[PDB]
């Protein structure tokens, strides 16, 4: 439908990692059904939690998987499947190392790139899904990813990482619509200071 | 049946947390399969890797949930009712937080005593399986528990962790033949040389 249908946010369940940097997936999803009022609930159905409603005239669902991150395959697919969304359709949000905190932007296609979510999503749905990109800084070495992604950021490139978030949030009505490129330059050109 | 006859180590899979303090439990249990030649192997059935083999002249089942820590029951108990063992045969080894490194304790009964993994456990089997305490240390304050407990130990917190486990390891002996007051005394009695 070129309308994105379907938006999903990458993380870990719980309290103790719901403030980690991992789970910038899950900030923008939670985010995005307050600011729309859309309830998110128990579907243990499809491994997670989910909510549907209007977003800017648009009936669009929302899923967080509660799979653990590497495991969120286990709740999307199925959940794709059983409402026949198709990959163009789903818009899937998650934490970037490769990027800085403050930066943010929306892709389509590739791969993994590394991400443990991610790499549980495209061999069953195939890569032509889009990608909300939230970075999230990376540490020094590989060492010390597991400490970075799964720790809470300091208030600076935790207050850089929300402005990005935000600014996104503003652009989902180009999203829904399906003004992919649009969103695309609009969320891309999004500068922290 | 005083006799231990499943060894349970409580943990979170994938190498991003093996080195983790919430994993002291999988250390535990990877080392005695080592020392006794058991193989653990993937056990999907019961959402675990297990094995099976002789410790010391008798028959002992092993067991690491693969569910993560929060959801490790989902693997423990349709394990122990499948192979119909008794709470009072089980002896489940796990990080705890009240306890400083170098510091081990048997204990047997009472509550999960806020560890989520024993959460998950306790309702469904009872309270009155056996427990290997192993310290990690509290961090300052309960903001600091999630990074810590997810966190890898600096070398000399380590040293006096894998200290306590080999003290453990070599008692193993006591719990499986029925010995368990022998073995909390003498667990227990351990100090860093
Ligand atoms: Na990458
Ligand atoms: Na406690």
């Amino acid at each position: 439908m070129s309308n994105i249908s379907l938006i999903v946010g990458l993380g870990n369940p719980g309290s103790e990692y719901a403030q980690t940097r991992h789970n910038a997936g899950f900030w923008f999803v939670e985010q995005l059904a307050d600011k729309y009022g859309i309830t998110l609930k128990n579907d243990p159905k499809f491994h997670g939690i989910s909510g549907r409603g209007n977003i800017e005239g648009h009936d669009v669902r929302l899923l967080l998987p509660m799979t653990y991150m590497n495991r969120s395959g286990q709740s999307v697919v199925p959940f794709s499947k059983f409402y026949q969304i198709a990959p163009e359709a789903i818009l899937i949000a998650h934490d970037e190392l490769d990027m800085n905190p403050g930066v943010i932007r929306l892709k389509t296609g590739g791969g993994h790139g590394g991400h443990n979510g991610l790499r549980d999503i495209v061999p069953h749905i195939g890569p032509n899904f889009h990608r909300l990109r939230i970075g999230i800084g990376h540490p020094g070495s590989k060492e010390r990813v597991s400490g970075h992604v799964l720790g809470k950021a300091p208030s600076n490139e935790q207050s850089l990482m929300d402005g990005a978030i935000d600014h996104a949030l503003s652009k989902v009505k180009l999203l829904v619509q399906g003004q992919v490129p649009q969103a695309m330059n609009q969320i891309n050109a999004y500068k922290p200071a």
